This record gives C-alpha cells, structure tokens and sequence, in this order.
C-alpha cells in the first residue's frame, strides 16, 4: 500500500529561495533554420506553441553546507527539499500569434456557398493561415510529464494493408519533452505518420507531434510523482468550415442522400475540417505571474523533490506574437521594390522561475528503507551510499536544464517570491 | 405512498472504490463503415455529439467476500450498493468538430440579399457544413435515461393524406441508447421518418432520431429511479440564416403581404433555417473531472443502487475534434497530386468513469417486503430466491458495457476518487 | 542585505493633499506636424502613448508648517511618504484606429478561393486597424524601465551579406513620457528591425513599441522603481495577412511537398495577424478610482526620496481620434473633395490627485550607511543643500508635475481627501 | 473653509414620496420637422441625447404640514433632502442606428486587394452605424455640467489661411435638454470644427455631443452639481474607413519609402472607425432600481437648495426606432415604392419616483455667514418672499417637471415607498 509522505517525512522549520535569473529564448516560430547541406540548428525554432519542460536541479541538502546542523541526526536520517511555492514568471506583451502553410489542403469553403463547387483538379492546395486554440498549463512534479497523442498503430498481419489504406489508430502514451508542441485545434496526433499530404496543417505542426497531457494517467499514477500540481486553461472556437481536397478514402453511403444530377451529380468532398481560432487573451484570465502554494497535494507526493530534481512543465499561448524583421539589400533607390528587401520572423520567449524550498527529514527504519526502496530503488542508493551518483536515466530526453545548485538562499526577505511567502504565512 | 429509501435502506460504514480502467472508443464522426456486399460493421460511428449510456454492473454485495460479516444478519436481511461519489474522467483536448452534407437543401443566403434570388430550378443542394450547438450532460440513475423526440404521430383515418401532405407530429418518449444522437441544433427530431428529403440536415444525424433528455418526465417520475443526479450545459446561436428549396407546403396566406411585380411576382421560398453554433469551449467551463457528490438526492431514491446496476449517461461535444488522416497511393513523384492521397476523417473520444460506493442493509421485514415488491418485484425475487439466470429485461436496448465486479476496494486511500472522497468527509 | 523602509523611516499624523489641476494634451495621433524647419508645431498626441509623470514635491525639510514640534530638526530628516493616489481620467470612452497608407500586406490568407497571384513590384496597401487595448499605472520613485527587442551586436565573425537577417537582443530602457506602448505587434525597435518602413502603422512605424519590464523591477532589491501597478491588456486577432518581400528564409522542403502549376512557386509563409483590442467599457476601468498604496511589496514601502514621484500610465480606452475639416472656399452649394482639407487630431484629459504621509529618518550610523549605499544623493540633498542640484535624469524627458505650491493640509477639501479620511475613520 | 451639510442642516424624522404620473416623449430621431414656419411641428426625440428633467419641489416653509411643532419658525427654515430615487424605464429594450445619406467615406481600409482608385468628386456613400451605448444617471440640486471640443480662439500672429485646421478648445458648458452624447465620434462640436457637414449621422453632424465633466464636477467645492451619479458605457470598432477630401496635413516622408505607378499617389490616411455599442442586456439595467443617496462624496448630502432637484438620463439601451409607413392611394394591389411614405418616429417612456427628507436650518450667526457665502438666495427666497422670484436659469432649456402638488406622507402607498420603508426599517 501507498501512503502519504507525511507519514514518513518530516518538516523541519527551514525555508531556502530560488531562482532562475531570466531565462530568453529567441528562435524563428515555424522551423528550425540551418544551412541547407550542414545539419547543425543555426537558429532554433521558438514558438508560443510549444511544451518548456523545465528540469529542475535542486542542490543535494545531504552534501549542502547548512550554518547549522543540529536540527537532524546524519547517521539516523536524511535530507529532501519539499516544494512549497512556485511562480512561474512571464515576461513579453500579452499578445497572438499566427500560422499557416503556403498549400494548405483547402479545397473551398463550405460554410457557405451560392452554387455547387467546381471540381478538383491537381493540387488546389491554398496558402492559408489561421489563429491557434489558445492554452495555459503548469504542470509541477518531479518526474518528467506524460503526454498522449494518436498515431500510426501497428497493422494486422491479416488483411493486407493496400497504398491509401486508412492507417489504424493507437493512443501512444510518451514523455513530453522541451519544445514538442501543443495541441492547436487538430487534437493531438502525429502528423508525420497520420497525413502523408504533408499539408494539412500549418508549417510548425505538419511534421510533428502535438501531444496533450495525460491527466488522466499521472493522476492515477499511484506514488503520484509525476504531478503534484497543475493548472490548465484551454479555449477554443470554429472559425472557418473547410473542404479537403485528395480522393475519397471511404466513400458516403447512399443510403444517406439521394443522387443528385448534373453539378450535383457528383458529390464534392465531406470530408470537413475547421479552422480554430482560440479567442482574445487578456490579464485577467492569466495564470502565471502569479504563486501557487503546494501545501496540500491530492497525490501520496506532497510536494517531496525525490532525486533532488523538480518538473517543471509550461505551456503559454498568450504571449505569441511573432515579429516581423526585414532588412534592405540597398538603402540607395528612394522607390519601393519588394526584392530590395529580405523578410524574416521571429520570436522571443521570457520566463523567470522562482521557487520557495521547505527542509524535510525522513529518519532511516526498517520499514521505511523498504517502501522508499519497492518505490524508488535509487533514492536510497543516491544518498550516504551514492559513491556513484548515477548517470542522467532520461538522457534519451531532451529538457531546458536549470541549474539552481548555487541560487539556494536562506534570506526569503530579499526576494519577490520570498516576501510573499512569508506574508503568507502570516497566519 | 412513496417514501425516501432513507427510511428503509440502512447505512454501513464500509465503502469501496471502483472504476473501470480507461475507456477509448475510435471510429468514423458521420456514418459507420462496412464492407458494402456485407453489412458487418468494419469501423464504427464513434461522434462528439454521440449519448454514451454506460450501464455499470455492481458486484451483488449478498454474493460478494467481504472480510467482516458481522456488521448484519444474512437471516433477516439483505445488502444493496448505494453510490456516493462520481468522476466522470475526459481525456483528449477541448476542441470542435464540424459536420455537414455534400447535397444540404439550402436555396439562397437569406441573412443579406442585394437582388432578388434567382428561380429555383432543379437541385440547387450545396455542400455546406456547421458547427453544432455545444453541450455538457451527465445524468445517473439505476434506470436508463428516457429521452423524448418529435416524430410522425398516426393519422386519424378520416381525410384521406394526400402524397405530400405534411406528416402529423408526436411527441415521443423512448429509452436513450448507448450511440444515439444529440439534439445538434435542429431540435430533437426523427429525421428519417420526417425528412423524405434526405438533406436537410448533415450526414451524422441525417437518417437518425436526435434525442432530449426528457428533465421533466424523469424527475415527475414517483420513486426517482431513472436519475437522482443530473447536470446540464447546452449553447447555441445563429451563425448563418437560409433557405429550403422544395416546393410550397403551405402557401403564404395574402393578407400578410402585397402582390409583387416582375422579379418578386413570385414569392422566393420562406421556409427558412438557421444555422447552428456551439460557440467557444473552455477549460472553466467543464462539467466534467470534477468530483459529484450524491448524499442528497432530488427524488426518494438516494442512490441506491438496486439490481446492483448503475446507469451513467453523459454527452460532452467540448472534445468532438475530428482528425483528418490520409495514406499517399505512391510515395515517388515530387509533385503534389489530389488523385495520390486517400482522405479519411476519425474521431477518439476516451473515458474514465470512478465511483465511491456506500455499502448498505435491509431488514426483510413485512412492510418492506411489501414495498420493495410493489417498486419493482425483480427485487425480491434476484435476492436470496436467486433462482435461475434472471433474464436481462432490457435486451432490446444496447448500452456501452462496463463491469466494475473486479474493481471494488475497500482501500479508497489508493485512488483519486477516494481521496477527495475521504479529504471531502474532513467535516 | 535590502530592509524594509518601516524599519528605519517613521510614520507621523501629517497629511497632505496635492493635485494637479486638470492636464491636457492636444495634437495629431501618428505624428507631429512641424515646419524648412524642425520646430514641432504641433505635438504628436496619441492614445497609445506612454504618459511619464515626474511629480515635484516641497523639500519637506525646506517646508513651512505651523507646528515643528513633532520632530528633532538635529538627529532626524523629513521624508513625504505616497499613501493615496487618484488617476483621473477625462475624456468619453473609445477607441482610436491607426493604418499605414502603404502597409506591407500582400494577400488575405485567412481564407482564399484560388492561388494568389505573383508579387509584383510594390503590392503595398492603404490598411488601418484597431490597437490592442492597454490600461496600465505605475508608481515608484524612480522612473519606469522598460523592454523591448533591438538590433543586438553581430559577433566579429561570419561577415554580414546586405539582407541578412538582422540579430535581436532584449534591451532594457527608460521609459519616457511620449514612448509608445505595444500595440500588437509586440515590444520592439521597428526603425531598426524593419527596412521597409511599411510594416506597420504610421504611428509606431518609426518608433520603438515598449512593454514594462515587471520581472525586472519586481526584482530590484530596494523597490523604487514601482512600488505599486495595474495592468490590464487584452487582444485577439482581427485579420489574417502576408508579407510582401523576398524570402529570407526559404521553407524547408521537408516541410512540404512540391507543387505545379499555379502551386510552384510557394506563396509567402510570412504571416502576420492584424490586432484588435476589443469593446471597451466602464466595468473594467482602472482610473477614476483610489489606490491606497498602504503596503507595498517592495522594501520601499512608497517613501518619496529625493521628493520626487513618477506616476506612469497607459490608457487606450479614451483614444478617440476626430477628424476636423476646413471648408476653402464657403460659396458652392455643391460638395467638392478639393474643397475641403481634411485632418486629425487628439485629445488627452488628466487630472492627478495624491494623499502624502510625513515621514522622519533619525540619522543614526547604521540608517546613514545604509541610505548611502542605497542612493548617496539622499544624504547629500539633505542639510547640506546638495549644491548645484543638477538633474541626474536631464537626459529623459517626462511630463514636469510641478506640485511644491500645491499642498494643503485640508484633506476635507479635496475629493481624493475626503474619500482618504472617509477609508480611515 | 466648505464644510459639509451634516454639520448645519438636521434631519426630521418626516419623509414624502413624490413622483411623476408617467412622462412622455414622441418625436422623429434624426431631426425635428416643421414646415420651412420654424414653428416645430414634430420634436427631435432620440435615445441618444441628454434628459435633464428640473425638479420643483414645493417650498416647504409654506407646505401645509398637519403639524409644525417639530421645528421653530423663528430660528429655523427648511429644506428638501433627497434620500431615494427611482428613475423607470418604460420601453423595450433595443438599439436604433444612425447615418447619413452623403457620408464622407471613401474606401473600406480594414482589407484591401489591390490600390483604391482615385478620389475624384463627391466619393460620399450612403451609411448607417449603431452607436456608442451608454446608461448614466446624474442627481445634484445644480444643473448639470459637460465638456466637448470646440474651435478655439486664433492665435493673433499667422493668417488663418482658407482651408488651415481650426485651433481646439475644451469648452464647458451647460448640460441642457435635447442635448447629444457622444456616440462613438468623441464629444465635440461638429457645427463649428467640420464644415463637410457629412462627417457623422444626421443626428448629430450639426449638434454638440457633450460628455459629463465628473472631474470638475467632483472637484466642486460645495458638491451641488451632482452628489450622486451612475455611468456605464462601452464601445468597439465595428469598421475602418477612410476620408475623402484633401490633405489637409502632409504625411512626413521619414515615414515611408515612395512608391510609383498605382502607388505613387499616397491614400488619404485620415482614418476614421465605425462605433458599435453592442448587444443592450437586462442584468446591466442602472434603471428601474432604487438609488438610495445617503452619503454623498460632496459636501452636499442631498440637500435640495432652493427647492430644486435635477436628474439627468441618458439611456442608449431602448433607442428602437419604428418606421411608419401609409399609403397614398389604398386601392390597388400591386407594390410600388413610390405608393408608400415612409416616416421614422422615436419614443421615450420614463417615470420619476422620489423619497424626500424634511430637514431643518437653524439660523445662527454663523450658519446664515455660510450659507450667504454659499449662495444667498437660499436667505433671500427663505423669509424674503417677495424676492419677485425670477429664474437665474432662463437661457437654458430643460424637462419642467412639476412636483409641488405630488407629495404623500403614506410611503406605504407608491413602490418606492414599500421599497425605501422594507431598506430602512
């Protein structure tokens, strides 16, 4: 059975500050840029759309040089740091971004039409843009967050799979990672293995996942590691109702319309799609910049950095206005010429983490060994043993790391976070 | 006279958890698809705008292994589930499909008209989709849900009907079934028996019935059965105003209006639609993964869970994101072409539905054996009797399946249901 | 290690009130008229600026009251203390609109029937808009900073071809009275990011658009800068547009599947969205209103040093432009384009109201240290009449607020007065 | 020193409701019609302008009361205080529109596809718009008082050349019945600061749109012009046009880089938005509720000097026009436009419910020194009598509403009675 760490961690009277200096991101919103036969990222891609998976470093309070040691017993106990607040501070304009794909399938526009549509010929791909479902979340824990998302399952070695069969569906469950991208108003799906056309969506998804976290899943998750804190805020409306050009994959039963004649003679594509459009952004409605208290966590974790590592993962769509950059080839001809000037995009990203750290002691009996141990085999092999220290376990992942092993500071007094918290705990 | 079951229904101290693991459902937004020649479903019509009706099946608690018996007399009395607590879990991201018809009867634009429209010839149908009326249910009994319709009532054998004369109207009632549609925002109607046309309304509700909960009737109903917990969220508004093509039903009586001349000699059609619209979804809004506590019930029934059955029934459109997937018919030439890619459309739609249940007693007494008879005489007879299979009365009408006889524990502590559930009873 | 200023800086009974009359503000809403010359004859005026307010206050110590019994003009020092202030605001609710005559858009590609056509030369076209909306105010006693991106250095290394894309850096800013506010585009140096000239409106188009820097001067360890601010922004996306121009940065062909035809040469993937800061209202004004600046989340508990004030503002809902035309001749009775010459002007309604708490420093050693390495000049102003006191921000321009003649201790007289009395017992 | 009522005005224990029956006003929206006899045949009736309705109360000190022992009529006199109102609303609500049939727009400059053409004469088209909405209502015992801009006086150096844009002036005034409101176009002064005549609707194009002055009216010493008001008002940009006509002010070329062929000839940049007040609603009704006027902001609680009370309303949330049309022949058959006249007609329905305080002045030397400072008219009329009571208000124009013969001691009997005895126990 799981039980709370209140049961086996102790709270001790110390609270530490930390802090990010000012992190800033800046890249192009769409693609990665690199040089055509080089495969290095000259400038990579940034973009309000995009999962920042923040993997916390906490320095090791076993190892830590505490004024005072007094409060504990090193040869009976050891030390864990328990998050107790988080601001995730947010740093550019409020503002909406936009994408698009220069040949978007879009076939016409059946929101509403006077006559029948033409018919397709070869490529009627247009370039389209549109406005994407706006979406906040914060998701704190210290494991890596869990993402779902619908891709290519694997066939049956049964009816052989024919070019231009419907490919079958799998919920893949997988680990969201530093810069793979929200849902936009398509679900969450794989892109690259779900639509060969390669246009069906805008540029910055239409090769890769949008993946949607399991909520579900993490919550269920019995030590409830993964997330002992989270906020979402999701929105979104139809904007435009669209046709998609290409071939009929499975055809409209005639038992549901009767045949038409002449230009109706032939049925014009039902295979609909819509535009989002996720609304207006506004202060009110924000959710960062703002510090949330992990006092009472509703999973058996409260708040414990096991590994001395913290999660933590952000979504921010409010703040995605890209920036149009354009420099002229000459600064001679005094008439407007649309080849003397270059046009580019990009976009900056700003965060500022800051965190509140609560001093834990959890004394080593029989009993707990054992359930730290069937739990988390490495929390007891990290600390007095730890003459490894074990290499990265989630090397194969990618996260913006944050160092704050040297950012830990006992005057709460001197920082932003650090005020608040102890007015407080005026109480 | 009918009483409250809190006078009858004795209350235990135990109660166990239960949940069914992860529930997913995939298949085609508008029409099942079969193997024409067959008729054998190859994938099944999965939509947003789709009833689930799951009918929860209870472990009988006089055969279930409990621990400790003492707490009653099998002699004397018998034991029945009663239900507490329910999370209904969602799962993909919010969102909004589309649905439409390739051959949808709208004449002209009638919202804004510069010139008189021009002459209906014949089929003038457009391929025209929409955004459907948004809506949040969750309703919970230990009866099936009962919906109400408009269809074709039966004519009074007098005036002979004439081919064409307008079909009669009848409010009728009717159980709601696991995959029946929602009203969409053309009321709730049998359009197949009531639209000859065949394209009046999109393709997934076009030769089907819309179905409203029947609010009224249900909580009318004398022992409260059918649901003691209910919760509703339905918006709409007119995106697009048209009009119908067909011939005049009904003619415009010429007292209402001045002869026209020319052009508007002949009166354009004025049977007209509007379009629906389900507007913006939104996180704060959702009526679901929030905990429902049932200890307080409208009706006489307080939850009990008699039969040891459980109906919940939930339509949720704030995820009905359709995800357009296409497979290339060749993967070589380097230019786009329509006649290279299949189109298809698939919906997921994916559940977790968690239950807190209280464990309870009745004493076989004389009264009661009277009453529990005349409620409902199954009772009795599936008690101590047993007696052979005991027939499922309700063979006719199909409910998504979900046996929860291996999910109950008595550790509520080991969920997140349980503890909100135990967190909820720190009163 | 920062205190908070209650430690050392004692609250007396004193209060003042100090108002300005009624500020006013007229001009032209993108840019300023002028002569040959470069004398600005009339101001650019507009809804989307920034208003800087460096307020003036009488040197308490210099300060005349009727009783000085209170405090020991030889171990202590005078300090005003801001413990209310109203923003007042004039004009009707509404909304301006700003536009470019040759804007840098190409086609609509928020929906399209057929593939656009080719850029020709100059494709540029007449194209307003309605800004973002913004209501903001900012208090502390030194002036706001603010970010936006700027042409950063490039790195004595790959040599820069004409056309290359131009490297960004964050830069931190003063922010000054007539700065503009992002309005939708975000905060950046557009003269220096943007050739064209032709991006964006007429009023922002040779400007630099910025955005305070909250995480920056939260952060500063004593808290002058602001110790208190609203802010309310809020936008959505009107329309969906493209970027003439040549391609800076072609679309990887992984990205896509070639076209033919009318599809073979891509379209611009250079999108922009066109703002708009939605319906204003009464409801969710921000001024018009009190602020008791009571307890201030900075260690400067709102201690006016050096007897200045800076009160920041930006408000969008009062931006109403009005056209005014001239008739050239008052004879035809037949209307005539060439007959009357159009224009644009805007006007801007402020009226700024303040309660003051007289405040005292006892000059102990470790107080005198302490405000030194704070801010030298505190010391120095003081007793010894700091000499030659030569503005050490004569580089920025704000709006001068001169108030040292307006301090009356009848707090009933006044409406921010009475309501601070009424908020107090 | 201004002091406020409470000090030298008591209260009695006696209260008087006082209304209205029902107050009418039909009249054509846009104009009023006479025959052109200047004689006005049909009234200008709009939900966009200003009701200012003049309250008479009878004097109280001739009042017929059943018992005068509660106060002395040789140290005392007495005053009206107002303690409750109720301003009814009697249409639906719904929203009118407004616009001129030679409108000064020339191009849609939201979206444009290619370079608009050329202004050549008279580019003006025929144009409607919903207007700003806006509710507010103002109680003081002195007529109201708005700002709008006007043409300020010249400068007495340069000429005024033909066609050179008039100076601004914020000009205060009177706030009179009939009066506009702004609408979406700021409170000027069309008349006199746009000789197009075709700028704005018809309703308004040669009339002054007036906004409240709240500051000055605030910052009033004694608090007599308004010691109560509610205001609610919202706006968004419905569309985005241009001005036809000439440039008036030249755009600088630092601004932009020429262009040539369609776009050598620079757009007229005078932008100008399309105001929308948007959907009206019940749940934001300031009207058909009770106000209870306890503690005023001023220094004038509700005292009702001179016997006069004034309200003002502006309700834009029951604007509904209602076209009328008759027939001039009633034979036929067949529709002909030219059979039909068509009319337009705007009606208003408002009904005024009051609760009223006795209150008592006692007539020390100190409290007629104040009060003849204050406005001495107040003793004059008191014990004077005689005075040959001439209006100081004659110029200005507003709704006389008579309530001298309106006051009942049984507050039991009217719903604002039942309303004010239920809150006050």
């Amino acid at each position: 059975a799981v039980v709370s760490t209140d049961e086996y961690v102790a709270r001790t009277n110390i609270y530490y500050h930390a802090g990010t200096s000012r992190l800033l991101a800046v890249g192009h919103p769409y693609f990665p840029i690199k040089k055509p036969n080089n495969n290095k990222i000259l400038v990579p891609k940034v973009s309000g759309l995009q999962y920042r998976v923040f993997r916390i470093h906490l320095p090791d309070p076993n190892k830590f040089g505490f004024p005072d040691t007094s409060f504990y017993n090193p040869d009976t106990q050891r030390l864990v740091w328990a998050c107790v607040g988080v601001e995730v501070g947010r740093g550019q304009p409020l503002g909406v971004g936009i994408s698009g794909h220069p040949l978007l399938n879009k076939l016409d526009d059946t929101e509403n039409a006077s006559a029948y549509a033409a018919n397709a010929g070869v490529d009627n791909r247009e370039c389209i843009s549109m406005d994407y479902k706006q979406t906040q979340l914060c998701l704190i824990g210290c494991k890596p967050p869990i993402g779902e998302h619908w891709g290519k399952g694997s066939p049956c070695t049964n009816v052989a799979v024919n070019p231009g069969d419907c490919p079958p569906l799998e919920l893949i469950n997988t680990v969201i990672q530093d810069g793979d991208m929200v849902d936009t108003g398509f679900g969450a799906m794989d892109f690259t293995t779900l639509q060969a056309n390669k246009s069906e969506v805008p540029l910055d998804i239409c090769t890769s996942i949008c993946k949607y976290p399991d909520y579900i899943k993490m919550v269920s998750e019995p030590y409830g590691d993964s997330l002992f804190f989270y906020l979402r805020r999701e929105q979104m409306f139809v904007r435009h109702l669209f046709n998609r050009a290409g071939t009929v994959g499975e055809n409209v039963p005639d038992d549901l319309y009767i045949k038409g004649s002449g230009s109706t003679a032939n049925l014009a594509s039902s295979n609909y799609f819509p535009t989002p459009s996720g609304s207006m952004v506004t202060s009110d409605a924000q959710i960062f910049n703002k510090p949330y208290w992990l006092q009472r966590a509703q999973g058996h974790n409260n708040g414990i950095c096991w590994g001395n590592q913290l999660f933590v993962t952000v979504v921010d769509t409010t703040r995605s206005t890209n920036m149009s950059l354009c420099a002229a080839i000459s600064t001679s001809e005094t008439t407007y010429k649309n080849t003397n000037f270059k046009e580019y995009l990009r976009h900056g990203e700003e965060y500022d983490l800051q965190f509140i750290f609560q001093l834990c002691k959890i004394t080593l009996t029989a009993d707990v060994m054992t359930y730290i141990h069937s739990m988390n085999s490495t929390i007891l092999e990290d600390w007095n043993g730890g003459g490894s220290g074990a290499e990265d376990p989630l090397k194969k992942y990618t996260f913006w790391e944050v160092n704050l092993k040297e950012k830990f500071s006992a005057d709460l007094d001197q920082f932003p976070l650090g005020r608040k918290f102890l007015l407080q705990a005026g109480l």
